[PDB]
């Protein structure tokens, strides 16, 4: 072999993966990295030889995000991707295409709010029947599904309570009643836990969060395990016109380089942020699958690979006020936003950006998202600690 | 005391204003001409208690830039509000998914855009949604087919690509009279010719790939409302849905918005005389298009029809299929033989050769696309090149 | 005849003005069939081997582009010339233009009202390396030829000229200058190639602002260097790379798009602009007007013969007042105008030079480059020609 | 830290830690909109509310000055501890600018001899040509740039480590040499970072960096920037790029704002596996030398701890056995994940040899001169796992 080919019969390690996956210079000029096809229409040599250079309207296909879904797909192990504007719309497009009038769908009751309300607002009026039921025990899922069960849909770690999901068992189990494990795995991201490695059928992404990491994009991914999931979904896709743009995917194959070493700051991070919390006199409860008091650490030892995230979320003592104020006074370089998984940052409320219905989601009283970033800790813990002075 | 900056009080620009500043101001902070591009996820709150202050959380519910053309787009159509969309076809099913349940009726043309058709009868109708495809041309065909079931009655004018036109108001009449939602796609006409939210449709749909960006630059769609309530309701489905247009997309939009009436000009005055050079060649069977005589629709052309009469056309070469193949295979630049249309650069295809090459015989014939139809989207090159491909590809069927 | 297919030129074939604005120098992406060229926005481009150095035609961004070849190709068809090379801005074609071909000792020769930036790029910068600048009248051609030296290297013109508008004969100044046997340069950023190709003219060199009107829409900077033979094209490609003040391939794809509609703008704001100027020539507040479309023009004779299709989007005139009038008038010139410092593009624009720019220079150089104390600047957009009118009335109504 | 901040503002007199300004630095939301990240410029002119407010917004024209330029700028002035920031198209812009702004005919510039080629052709084949004098030394020994100062001297220019020999130049005495001797002091510290060391802190007047390499890191961008340790230096190159028209684009600085906040983390994975490498090579039968200032054969060690921080950064060299032809083998035999081009500092590993891409059509003694030894070769380490570049390293040696 010369310059320009992999070692025969070579597996890439992780990071190697993340650097070059699924992407290789431009044949035409030897570009390092894939040009922006910025461009609606492709043209074609003849009548005869449609599509032969694989190409020919952006909403169905485009090379940029075609080399994208390369890359995401082999990172996360699955036959197949396709690339989305937002999360949001690959989650929608995985209920459009495995749910009919009259099917069952078992979700996380503590899933992303998004999808909660797309499944309980939305498709719910096509007589499609969603039961939300706690995943932490994989029985429940065993002893709900039911012969009109199309899709289990599971999320590790949840958003935002950090419950986790035997991705392994739920998987084992819809295998043997021959039902669609859908994961979304957006808080985890591929370096910590690759669902599609645990027997799920479906990985869904959120790539605005850690595959972005820096704020810049929205955009989604379906990572499908085989060639017929994949084809319904691309057609699907096509068919509504949520595909991600030259542009957004563009931007996300330049982040996902360092999703690694930027998961591996922001976990580091997040440890050394969890155990100041849980020292601390003003901290309630502290979240964390890295500390001893998380109520799943087997199930954290068992899935999580090399970190346990950037995420945490901690409750203040007296409740929703003191969480206000202290929100209200956390300094920089903290931003009080919506985001996560992120370079910067970030602490969030989850309810106040009816309890009756919030209390059963566990965001209870005083409830606070932190997505760690890779700031010096020492200056976040500094923001912490006078945010909380103030509680 | 009118100073720089200042719109004076009691003058409506007119359209080519509109179309190079509506709904755009220079930038507070900076004073630049252009609005920055709002690349980026999520926005800081001052506090917990000024939650969305400021109007932005998280781009996939809004965006400043998005915002921008969308206030350019609806002041454009003629609306109350606007949202731009992934795709055209984004926009599209929005609104099938808005405004359609199980059991609910559903009008559509029959001669629509083959993925409006292709949308609704692979995956809408699962939801026991019926779809009637119906001949618009005549607007009492629609008057009949309304039935209390009915929900959305969804026309196109010109239709792709066979430029049938439907009387917006007309249809706008039975529908108000019949209490039904008119949804009307125009992307075919441009806002520069034909507003449907004058002439009574309840909303409009865009695909913004084509005519609004006119560059084969970007994808878009939009959707314009004429009320508060149907523009609540499609901005809550599309932050659901997550397929909302991105900042880079609406500011190219921004940009090439500014030029699309001069661009339609020059493209309908090319249209216009390659049409007439077309209709009196003795290799081409038939001609459509709304400016010359032989246009079967003439009368609602001229009607409905402002400014120009676009810059898509049709026709027949004699022979056929084989003939056609033949004379696509050998259209030479400054042609493309590709599949958008609208652009600056002219673009030949073949619906039933390229689009629905897999289609059937028997049912492309009822759309009215014959084998051996070709659509023409004109563009604004030196009209004398463009006819000497086209001569030189007819020498060859 | 020929068998020629699809994506094929005809044979011999010599497209016309408005299908290369829209074509020209640029076919469909070979790899993929895309009909626009993509962008390489990547900084080096990987060989196959040490044999194959540069094969594939690319090493470093910095160096050449192919996004930027593209758009230099395009405009090199446009202006007529044999190569072209895309800069920055056009501030960066011309210090890169007298950074080439101007030495210790060297004369060069400068129209008087040249653009501001260039006056001082001279005067301010390379006066420093003992180049001696002439600033002469260029609208009589034998003023250039008197003022020749021995030590003359570099005729610079400028047509029309930022902002007075005079107009200087390209064709004779070309012939002198080859008589003489010294370089031409000629900035046609105010003309336009859809008005003034100075190539066809016999000038050597072009430098264009594409800030302007190839933009158009207030959007990029640019710059480009035209030159008319190889030798000039390959010193000029050498120096952009010594001094890395190349064109991004970002810039070249908005340029390569907005370049496709420069013929219908231009012919929309020279519209607009001829009607703006007959307003405002009989206007009770406006003392003169300059623009070459009118029969007020001076060098109307040199106009007629040198304008192809227009008169141009650049217009200018003086309000009656003085330097507190023109206050008065842009401080309160209403939307759809703005008051800005650009040029050329679909948005209206107005300005005075005397209190904006040239507001720190002496009165008495003002009015050496013409620019009197009510000058006013006017860049016509492609708006409705009668929101610009009642624009302009309203603002002279309060000077 | 009893004070009554809320969220959005900094604890008062807090200077945050090198991260936190890497991430942060010279950047906030914005105030319309509260956007996170700045909001891209594409944009060239600044609308004016009056006459009188002329520029009271700040901007006018974006050849002169851009917004999300302006954010990159103090972020970079932030970063390297200047007074000031000027951003450029390329690093070579940066370099242009400082020799047309202090330099004029009949001046003297001594110029480390191992500098970056391109500023040694910048000096040599262009601005030589205006009378001015470019003297090229050895820096490693201070003593030697002071006995070189002549009375017409104006600029000493320093490189460290230099492109691509990685000699190093003691910034600290150079620059008590030129502050005594008054005498301007700029230093090309693109191969170190201000992540590695930041020449300002050591005395330096002008810092010079090509934002191409490592502040972009992902092959991407070009870019320059001059950072300037006062006012009047940095007014003299903002009034001077205002004049080439040579200022970076807003899309290009919105890049590099977004690349240069993982900075840190990816200098450290790229220092590890060049530690991890240069090991590896310093330790092969196919290689006769390696230079990489953190194994004990790197000959400025002592300099190269006193200087260096943090890491001893991504930049290798090592010379195949068998010359010019072993190194063309090795070269054409270099397998994925590794690249062969022309950039460096990024987070796809990359190789050359300078004596056979760039430096080829040059004659021998001139390249030994420099110390480009026939079987030179030049390694920029990325991010990749090391054990999958060192298979890549060990495949193409074999094949040498
Ligand atoms: C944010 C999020 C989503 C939605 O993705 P978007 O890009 O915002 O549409 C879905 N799932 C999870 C777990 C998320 O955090
Ligand atoms: C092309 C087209 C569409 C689809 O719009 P996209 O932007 O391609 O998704 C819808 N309607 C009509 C009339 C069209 O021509
Ligand atoms: C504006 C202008 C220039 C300078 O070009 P920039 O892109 O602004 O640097 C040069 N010449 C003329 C005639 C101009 O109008
Ligand atoms: C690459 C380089 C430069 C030139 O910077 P460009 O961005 O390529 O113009 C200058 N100095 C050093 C040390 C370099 O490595």
């Amino acid at each position: 072999v010369k310059a320009g080919d992999w070692l025969p019969g070579f597996t890439p390690r992780e990071e190697t993966v993340y650097v070059h996956g699924g992407v290789e210079p431009d044949p035409l000029t030897g570009a390092i990295l894939p040009p922006i096809y910025q461009n609606t229409t492709f043209v074609q040599e003849s009548v005869e030889n449609y599509l032969s250079k694989g190409f020919s309207y952006s909403r169905t296909s485009n090379p940029t995000v075609l080399s994208l879904e390369k890359k995401i797909a082999e990172i996360e192990g699955g036959f197949g991707a396709c690339c989305f504007a937002t999360g949001m719309a690959a989650t929608v497009t995985i209920f459009s295409a495995f749910l009919a009038p009259g099917d069952h769908c078992l979700v996380t009751n503590c899933s992303y709010g998004g999808t909660n309300r797309c499944a309980r607002l939305h498709f719910s009026k096509y007589n499609i029947d969603f039961e939300f039921i706690d995943f932490r025990d994989p029985t429940n899922v065993e002893k709900a599904i039911r012969p009109q069960t199309k899709v289990v849909f599971s999320e590790s770690p949840c958003n935002p309570t950090l419950y986790l999901a035997d991705i392994e068992a739920i998987s084992q189990i819809c295998k043997e009643k021959k039902v669609l494990h859908v994961c979304d795995s957006t808080f985890a991201t591929p370096y910590m836990m690759r669902p599609l490695d645990l027997g799920a059928d479906i990985v869904v992404q959120s790539t605005t969060k850690y595959y972005d990491g820096h704020n810049c994009t929205l955009g989604g991914a379906v990572i499908s395990s085989t060639k017929e999931i994949h084809d319904k979904v691309f057609f699907l896709r096509n068919v509504m016109g949520n595909i991600m743009s030259a542009q957004t995917a563009f931007y996300t194959l330049l982040t996902l380089k360092t999703l690694p070493i930027r998961v591996e700051k922001q976990s580091a991070n997040a440890q050394k942020i969890a155990e100041f919390l849980s020292k601390h006199h003003k901290v309630e409860h502290v979240i964390y699958p890295g500390i001893p008091s998380f109520p799943q650490k087997e199930l954290a030892l068992k899935q999580h690979k090399n970190v346990h995230g950037g995420m945490l979320a901690f409750e203040v003592k007296g409740g929703t006020e003191a969480g206000i104020r202290m929100m209200n006074h956390v300094p920089r370089p903290w931003s009080l936003c919506e985001n996560l998984g992120a370079c910067e940052s970030i602490i969030t409320c989850p309810a106040v950006f009816l309890r009756e219905d919030r209390l059963k989601v566990g965001i209870t009283d005083g409830f606070i998202r932190v997505s760690v970033g890779i700031e010096d800790v020492n200056d976040l813990i500094d923001g912490l600690d006078y945010a909380l002075s103030k509680a």
